[PDB]
């Protein structure tokens, strides 16, 4: 019952976890989720855990719905492993699509203005009250950082943002990266 080579080599593609890792750490998930898929609610329980200083709740939610990819309300293991990568490791620079993918809450091909605030206050929100308080004071709370977000992607209040520009103003503008970055770690290193 080892992980296929078809699913290795995907999460190896699209993470820097080794086969023997991916292998190893698949085995364990199978006695402990033995139907190979994680509800929401668990993976919910993950982030709880993992953030006692944060409220991740909202955060978690958003993060699964991004990687249900076939929407069958469960992560399997490569969702699973995908959604822990994009969380905690990696560059953000190969992670842009599931960035436009988070962002896009309705999954309707474009991220409206109201999304980006939904989704920079759940991230916000995975940041200790005591590092906010390092965040510079035109980026230190959602609405701030949310309304410069929209503003350096040159949009009016009914535009709709298109996964092209998104990525092309992440990779270009460093001050657009650094507001719409997800990785609670970086947006901590960073401030
Ligand atoms: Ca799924
Ligand atoms: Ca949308």
């Amino acid at each position: 019952g080892a992980l296929s080579k078809e699913i290795l080599e995907e999460l190896q593609l699209n993470t820097k976890f080794t086969e023997e890792e991916l292998s190893s750490w698949y085995q364990s998930f199978l006695k402990e989720c033995p139907s190979g898929r994680i509800t929401r609610q668990e993976f919910q329980t993950i982030y709880s855990k993992f953030f006692p200083e944060a409220d991740p709740k909202a955060y978690a939610q958003h993060v699964f719905r991004s990687f249900d990819a076939n929407s069958d309300g469960t992560l399997d293991f490569k969702e699973y492993v995908i959604a822990l990568h994009m969380t905690s490791a990696g560059k953000t620079n190969q992670k842009l699509e599931w960035a436009f993918s988070l962002y896009d809450v309705d999954g309707n091909g474009t991220i409206s203005k109201n999304e980006v605030l939904e989704i920079v206050t759940a991230i916000f929100k995975m940041i200790s009250p005591e590092d906010t308080k390092h965040l510079p004071e035109d980026e230190n709370t959602p609405e701030k950082r949310a309304a410069k977000i929209w503003g350096f992607f040159g949009k009016k209040d009914d535009d709709k943002l298109t996964e092209k520009e998104f990525i092309e103003g992440t990779l270009a503008n460093k001050e657009i990266l650094r507001l719409i970055q997800f990785e609670p770690q970086k947006v901590k290193e960073k401030l």
